[PDB]
């Protein structure tokens, strides 16, 4: 068996920052875990790489002629812990679907035996602010069983995250796609975690998680590196091994029940 | 004559309380303006209607039948200052094209003679998290001749600002449109106005203003309404009134230069 996680949110909210720190927290643990980037902006394994990016699937399959062309060890790449890391790509802006290039580097990993079984978890790391094209498959075509929705107390962030609630319950007949819970990502602001509780009810599921913000991030970052690599001893890597023990345990997994806006506004005119 | 201005930009970055709150003073100040909403959020209009938000040309064709059985008197709707208000809409989430509902809205207001010679502005505003489908339209079908993009220090704003850009630059063979300038929403940290500025110039264009973070928005949006119209004695409302009488003396619309993620990455080491 293998766990196929998701984790979606809003653009800028924390979604590789936190999944990679999530990951590198399991493989600690002694997990053996893959990370799939389905986010045009490519930077989604780049601290695991120690690197700058990664080069994606649709860019070595143009260079190599075709996607047939390519060998599974000539695309995924490991970094810290062992991290099986790979990114997706896109078109560049103004041109076809910008999530076209997801549907391919899914195909292309599971035609390709990238499942094995000795792993132990899979983290897709997919962009959040449109639930169509691509970025739906993982919902549409049952890839993605336990999503993961990163958010906070701002408001556009917590519109997305009933958003995608909405595509879990479009699909909600085929396959088995459901939602995991909600992590908060702090823009330390009082109550958040509060907040981002009573959300998470409302949906119907939980908040698995809240994390604090702390610099400690982005002085790991600035060195291609998650907190758990560059501070082992820090507060924050703490709190992102707290998170991966609740998402290894988390047995609730459920199909949400997403929220009007006159509730969503409500919930923020209490909260302050 | 008529100008016609796009304001693209992340999600949750300002766009919609920037171009509500600029196109109010631009009322105030005697011109006649369009607003069109192209995001799926469809809340670009509240401020001018004092509305929850505005029904939207896919939810009103679907209800009358076609989009033929529509007339434009009854989609498009007068608010503040004789401001004129449409929504485009779009499919729910995990259905489509997120952006489908653009190029029914668009094609509309130019078939149903939306665009009178009387008005003087008309303004898109414009989901860009992606730039894709519907999303693209306004740029590879030559509908925003002057785009405008809002950010902020914040990365993935400026991200955004760059994805943008190389749209432009995609369609630079066919029609006339050009990026107009940068506008920075305060995150109220030090050195902002400089960084967007830095920015701006390496793209070849200008930060056009810079507009501060205020509470009075937030206690305007609450009533819904602008700033221009909530508290016209407030010194945010004479930031818009400042912003809004730049964009009409603007004659600065160039072909983007994009850069960049090592030049992204360098404004912000040196910045902070
Ligand atoms: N908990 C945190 N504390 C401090 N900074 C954070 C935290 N989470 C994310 N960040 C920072 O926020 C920015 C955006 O995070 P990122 O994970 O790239 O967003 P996304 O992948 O959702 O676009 C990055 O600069 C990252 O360092
Ligand atoms: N200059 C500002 N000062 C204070 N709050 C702001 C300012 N600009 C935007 N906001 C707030 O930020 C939130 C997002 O703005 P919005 O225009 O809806 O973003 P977008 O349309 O880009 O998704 C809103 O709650 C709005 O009130
Ligand atoms: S939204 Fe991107 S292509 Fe449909
Ligand atoms: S990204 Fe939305 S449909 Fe192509
Ligand atoms: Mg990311
Ligand atoms: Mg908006």
């Amino acid at each position: 068996a293998m766990r196929q996680c998701a984790i979606y949110g809003k653009g800028g909210i924390g979604k590789s920052t936190t999944t990679q720190n999530l990951v590198a927290a399991l493989a600690e643990m002694g997990k053996k875990v893959m990370i799939v980037g389905c986010d045009p902006k490519a930077d989604s394994t780049r601290l695991i790489l120690h690197s700058k990016a990664q080069n994606t699937i649709m860019e070595m399959a143009a260079e190599a002629g075709t996607v047939e062309d390519l060998e599974l060890e000539d695309v995924l790449k490991a970094g810290y812990g062992g991290v099986k890391c790979v990114e997706s790509g896109g078109p560049e802006p103004g041109v076809g679907c910008a999530g076209r290039g997801v549907i391919t580097a899914i195909n292309f990993l599971e035609e390709e035996g990238a499942y094995e079984d000795d792993l132990d978890f899979v983290f897709y790391d997919v962009l959040g602010d449109v639930v169509c094209g691509g970025f739906a498959m993982p919902i549409r075509e049952n890839k993605a069983q336990e999503i993961y929705i990163v958010c906070s107390g701002e408001m556009m962030a917590m519109y997305a995250a009933n958003n995608i609630s909405k595509g879990i319950v479009k699909y909600a007949n085929s396959g088995s796609v459901r939602l995991g819970g909600l992590i908060c990502n702090s823009r330390n602001t009082d109550r958040e975690d509060e907040l981002i509780i009573a959300l998470a009810n409302k949906l119907g599921t939980q908040m698995i998680h809240f994390v604090p913000r702390d610099n400690v991030v982005q002085r790991a970052e600035i060195r291609r590196m998650t907190v758990i690599e560059y501070d082992p001893k820090a507060k924050q890597a703490d709190e992102y091994r707290a998170l991966a023990r609740k998402v290894v345990d988390n047995k609730l997994l459920v199909i949400p029940n997403p929220i009007t806006m006159d509730e969503l506004e409500e919930l923020l005119m209490e909260f302050g």
